């Protein structure tokens, strides 16, 4: 090439290949479920977060339709089918303070990256657990934040981070359930530390929104914490089953957010028949139905644990619907993964730097759409591919 630098991204894609870690998008057919056309073949997905199994759900598409039809097709950008959402997302996650205002984001990525810009800076300290979710870690570099990393859950630890820091402000940040191991962080522990050093509590709510809590409102519902030192950033495309995101907190914390993040975090809206639908979804997370979708993953998650100890590989104890399998190499990891797929399932395949070295696995991901019958299915796989490699 005469654009020399096209040579060397052919050449660094050929040792890619080599290596045989050249990764491939699926392209979907069908809407997101447990069954789905997938590159033109029908398989069972294990590779999404849709954990209460809305995003195909018929009351959703409805509400984007009429979403659509009330409020235009592009937001131009505040929609009232935004601030309506703001409310609805106050009422239904912010029961952790007296006073909560929401506000919504176009991504979970940038609710996290207004609210650490906001309310870190220079002279600010941030605690961050060490197995945060990358893009978390992101979003406190440009803060400009002094970072320190606490060992993962460990509150003795952080404790001793937190006294021999003398710094103004001090913001500790977790995931609430982390994502690659299915475990719950220490809400209360880590809570009581807030409280005790006058920090500010950041969790990223994720993976709990909709599937902890009662009514589905989250982690810090779940653990029935009331403090106006937590700021909570949740996802709508997840267990939602839409997309957007949102913080939710004390309303002066909320307002402080929107004088100080940077304009650009605000810009270009979500479509607002989105929102619309997120407020929907709200009402079938919050009724019979999503408690009766939650029961039902809760019994495949019980399944799933014991089907996952019954394989040869390293099971990560968990009692969420993530629930990893850890083969070690990427070799190893790949090839059970090909091995399923070769089955119609669809498990994605986790490498480093996603995970420590070493460590790569299977991340099963389950859904209230999924059925005894797939995860027998997932069973019989995992099984005669042991026996294969054995």
């Amino acid at each position: 090439h005469h654009m020399q630098l096209l040579d060397t991204l052919e050449q660094g894609l050929k040792e890619i290949d080599a290596r045989g870690l050249r990764r491939r998008r699926r392209t979907v057919d069908s809407p997101c479920s447990a069954h789905m056309t997938v590159d033109g073949r029908n398989m069972i997905g294990f590779a999404s977060n849709d954990y209460l199994g809305l995003a195909a759900h018929p009351l959703l598409v409805a509400a984007i339709t009429e979403g659509a039809r009330r409020y235009g097709a592009g937001s131009g950008g505040h929609s009232r089918a935004h601030a309506q959402l703001e409310d609805d997302l106050a009422e239904f996650a912010g029961g952790f303070v007296d006073n909560p205002r929401a506000l919504y984001f176009s991504t979970g990525y940038m609710a996290n990256l207004a609210t650490l810009t906001a309310l870190a800076g220079r002279g600010t300290t941030l605690f961050s657990d060490s197995l945060n979710h990358a893009s978390l870690i992101d979003g406190a570099r440009l803060s400009r934040a002094d970072i320190q990393i606490y060992p993962h859950a460990d509150a003795e630890a952080l404790g001793a981070m937190l006294e021999a820091s003398d710094a103004a402000v001090k913001l500790i940040v977790s995931d609430t359930v982390f994502s690659m191991d299915g475990d719950i962080a220490p809400l209360a522990r880590l809570l009581e530390l807030a409280e005790h050093h006058g920090a500010w509590l950041v969790v990223d709510d994720a993976h709990g929104f909709g599937v902890l809590g009662p009514q589905g409102r989250g982690a810090v519902a779940e653990a029935a914490l009331r403090s106006p030192h937590l700021i909570v950033v949740g996802t709508l495309g997840k267990a939602a089953g839409v997309s957007g995101a949102f913080v939710v907190a004390h309303e002066t914390v909320i307002e402080w957010l929107v004088q100080r993040a940077r304009p650009y975090i605000f810009t270009t809206a979500s479509v607002p028949s989105a929102a619309h639908a997120v407020s929907a979804s709200l009402r079938i997370i919050g009724g019979d139905e999503g408690e009766h979708r939650r029961a039902h993953l809760r019994s495949l998650i019980a399944l799933t644990r014991d089907m996952l100890k019954s394989t040869p590989w390293l099971p990560v104890d968990s009692h969420t619907a993530v629930q990893p399998l850890i083969i070690g190499s990427n070799e190893a990891t790949l090839d059970v993964a090909a091995s399923l797929d070769r089955a119609n399932l669809w498990v994605p395949a986790i490498r480093p730097p996603t995970v420590p070295e070493g460590t790569s696995r299977l991340r099963i991901s389950l859904s209230a759409a999924h059925s005894h019958n797939d995860l027998e299915q997932l069973e019989h796989a995992l099984m005669k591919t042991a026996e294969a490699r054995a």
